[PDB]
């Protein structure tokens, strides 16, 4: 886990619009997200992780035990069942909510954070720089 950790900005997006549209999102929140670069910070305490993202429209923050479920409500306002694991050097968040599932993935890959979100059939892949 010790390599994920500090701070990161967006450089590169694609596919965001086809995910936030399979969600449910609407067009007028689609348009602001999609002109915005986030700030990404991962800090660890014992066997506590904290996740916050950042930003000059939605700010979020979460807290939790890696193999422990723990509930969200996420920055489009959904309320799920959430859980993060280590699967092959990745790093596995899952969410579930009215029978369906969402999955956020990411790796380290060549000095870069790769996140990928998978819901249907749509798949978005953003990638990250180390600040
Ligand atoms: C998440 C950045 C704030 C903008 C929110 C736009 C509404 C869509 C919500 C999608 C939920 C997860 C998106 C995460 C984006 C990221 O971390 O790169």
């Amino acid at each position: 886990v010790d390599a994920f950790l500090g701070t990161w900005k967006l450089v590169d997006s694609k596919n965001f619009d086809d995910y936030m549209k399979s969600l449910g999102v609407g067009f007028a929140t689609r348009q602001v997200a999609s002109m915005t670069k986030p700030t990404t910070i991962i800090e660890k305490n014992g066997d506590i992780l904290t996740l916050k993202t950042h930003s000059t429209f939605k700010n979020t923050e979460i807290s939790f035990k890696l193999g422990v479920e723990f509930d969200e409500t996420t920055a489009d306002d959904r309320k799920v069942k959430s859980i993060v694991t280590l699967d092959g050097g990745k790093l596995v968040h899952l969410q579930k909510w009215d029978g369906q599932e969402t999955t956020l993935v990411r790796e380290l890959i060549d000095g870069k954070l790769i996140l990928t979100l998978t819901h249907g059939t749509a798949v978005c892949t953003r990638t990250y720089e180390k600040e």
